[PDB]
């Protein structure tokens, strides 16, 4: 429901993958969701192409485009996972 992948709070699904992130400092949680919520607002805006890594990147304003190996996490986590890029090869 709603609950599931909220904007505002890390889930069980991303802690498994960001334990480094979801038990450490609030500001560093806050820019993994801005990431997360950003990565998946570009690909349901288009869910007909491929959403690249640096396609995401290149649509990140600063200072989110500056950890790109955050970046390139999230961006990794969703598409493993099958949050984004589903049938569109």
């Amino acid at each position: 429901g709603p609950g599931s992948l909220p904007h505002d709070r890390m889930t069980s699904q991303e802690a498994a993958c960001f334990p480094d992130i979801i038990s450490g400092p609030q500001q560093t949680q806050k820019v993994f969701l801005f990431i997360r919520n950003r990565t998946l607002q570009l690909w349901l805006d288009n869910p007909k192409i491929q959403l690249t890594f640096e396609a995401t990147l290149q649509q990140l304003e600063a200072p989110y485009n500056s950890d790109t190996v955050l970046v390139h996490r999230v961006h990794s986590y969703l598409e493993r996972h099958g949050l984004i890029n589903f049938g569109i090869y």
